[PDB]
């Protein structure tokens, strides 16, 4: 359909919403390459979507990782129409908490491995492509022990307006989603490993929420499908937020 | 995507509005346009075909307003999606400003867009999509554009508060600011010298950082998105497409 | 003493945030003028500023009463180095109940009285002279039948951004404060005439800052006067929001 | 006189916007300690300064020239009132020409120390003590080779929302000064070696400013003055934005 004849490649596809959202471009008919860290759960992440989701194992701190990954899609399609950074890493510390491991951690997979994941990515893409950034209403709030996770958030989405000038010879266009909470294996954790904690903390997430519900991961791959899309050609730079209203009020 | 959905665009015969109205009628939706002028709008809904429905309306009166509705009640009987594109736009500068270059202009841009969603929301059923006409100059500074702008950032403002409002009835209220799109309007600024326009939307489209103004089929993608239900966790946000102008 | 020597107007003095304006520009040394919503009242909170305060009552939805208070300013003192257009209205009412008055008379006070307010001061104010706009955090936020009070704050923001175009040549700046819930009679009479009313409302709304305190109008008064004094040279078009924190997170 | 009694602390305090924070600090009555990267910089800003400043030198990227420095305070002064984060980098690198090395300095000094520079200093600060952190226009906008640069000023920002819940048990208020272009040895270094290269870079500079004229750094400094002073004290999260109206407009 829209996305037919394109090639998209999400990192931190095996998961959460880069699963969605693989499994959401695959539909509108993009080829997919997806990255995993681990094999073994790539594997069943390409298993399950089929239709045409190739995976590659890869880490996006590792420079070395991320020309062999490109290398493959050079090699097999030949240009990458859509990039997606969707890999990314959270964790709660209060300040006066604060490791220094925490934050490197942090910066390293959230904010550093996409400057290096779009910079390598760039001699693929076309003209008229279009790369999406892994945002978050953590960017623009304010949460108690999260904010290396909200300033890290915020530091990416600052990277769209910039990257807009460097892009502009290259005709790319660069955009961000932000999601506000959503169900996702990472949320749930973080309500800790019982059952009864994982719905503590998603039954109060979604009270925050002003519809009351937490954002299912196919809410926020549509987004990232519509900034993927030729629809989006006018947008360049801009932050569009799905939070059911959370970050808006 | 929008097949099956009752869809009021107003402002419907020109720029984005008429654009919109296409790109939504081409997304299957149930589709009618509201003009100022009986001739342009009778010739814009010729043109969309598609079963494209054309009612006469100005947004500035109760009356003209009331009665478009009773109309959708009738024929279609809900509306799925509200686009509300009428829009004004005069220069003056602080030192040049009416008092009526001020009322008009927050008349058509601000107090139009609360009264048509007000009497459309009888209409509306859960799960409906709305989206109003923000602009970058609500966001922005621009010298003699005051008022102008001032109107759009009140337009922007009311979906966060209206998200509020909405949320038992499970409506979503979102906005659209457009950039710089090639526009009668936009010609109007320039003049009627062919020179005058021509030479203006080539500045404009310099200010773009891309370089080009849009076309407005480029804008109305953005609020057919919006009307769709993938925006279904979408609410009470400000989409531009301006080509980064307002955002670098 | 920053603001000593300086001739200051401000609008709603009688009452709340612009009462407590009016004694911090005195306290630095300025010239102030305040306004009335009506002369009994604006009779009492001269002779509480004391300290060479005049107030002329006058309805800003009036251009004749803007033309006299603007010549009886030019009589007296002949300069206007200063200005805090204070006066504001603001009324609930939900989506569905808005009237066609409630939006004009809102819009008219707020938004209409700012720009000839501004528009006819001009001609006293010198090179270098400084205004500031009532903005809100409303503004910014959505709160539930608030959306025709928030709305006009909205636009008074904007109107800012624009305005430092315009006032280029004339050495003019234009700023905005936007005050968080601080306890004044129009805050307390939302709650109701019942004093239970009021006090509920004010400890449910003191909970909603992050700080947990309502603020005191002095509190915005300092920012105002911060922003008339020449510290504030290089701000133009900026919003400066006390709010507790509440905006921000 | 308005911060007699309180103690501060200025890092990259030897140059530019720093420097003036620290004179306009000293002259309110503050007690001033300042830090610098090179001795010979550093002792004379102390001797310059006067009135009882006193230098440390200091890399703030190295955890322990932090633990040194706050030691030195905390025997000498005993508490910090004030802490502005001063210390900043600034390079140029366009997407397909940044290094890994251009990333990590940038985000080290900008954003890495800044968290723990504030973490190490909250033992020492007490209830009511004002944080400024040095936020940038750059975060808010885009420029073309400057995203590693904004992106980081961005995060900058982010800290402060989270901080706000983080130290309101604290009683400590975080708040970010957003300086625009300022003439600074630094911005006119970057346009050219050349004083020739220096003065179309500044006047360039200058003309993209509204008022059309670059920052004096008194008038940034006055704004950290009054986020440090008490009258600042409902004010927290938020970012003050001087930039002759560059960023609003």
């Amino acid at each position: 359909k829209r996305l037919e004849g394109k090639v998209a490649l999400v990192t931190g596809g095996t998961s959460g919403i880069g699963l969605a959202t693989a499994k959401d471009l695959a539909a509108q008919g993009a080829r997919v390459i997806i990255t995993g860290r681990r094999q073994a759960e790539l594997d069943q992440a390409v298993a399950a979507l089929g239709q045409g989701v190739r995976g590659v194992r890869s880490d996006v701190t590792r420079s070395a990782d991320l020309d062999a990954l490109f290398e493959t899609i050079r090699a097999t399609e030949g240009r990458l129409d859509v990039l997606f950074t969707n890999a990314g890493g959270g964790s709660m510390a209060a300040l006066g908490e604060i490791s220094e491991q925490h934050f490197d951690d942090t910066f390293e997979r959230n904010v550093k491995a996409v400057v290096f994941t779009v910079q390598k990515a760039l001699p693929l893409m076309p003209q008229g492509a279009s790369i999406i950034l892994n945002g978050s209403i953590a960017g623009s709030t304010g949460t108690q022990a999260f904010s290396i996770y909200g300033a890290s958030k915020a530091a990416v989405r600052a990277l769209a307006r910039s990257w807009v000038l460097d892009l502009k010879e290259r005709g790319i266009r660069v955009n961000v989603v932000s999601p506000g909470s959503t169900r996702t294996i990472g949320l749930a954790e973080l309500g800790g490993d019982t059952q009864e904690g994982q719905d503590g903390l998603l039954a109060y997430l979604a009270s925050l929420v002003p519809i009351g519900r937490l954002a299912d991961p196919s809410e926020i791959a549509k987004v990232v499908s519509f900034l993927a899309s030729d629809d989006s050609s006018f947008i360049n730079g801009a932050e569009i937020t799905a939070d059911g209203g959370q970050a808006q009020v």
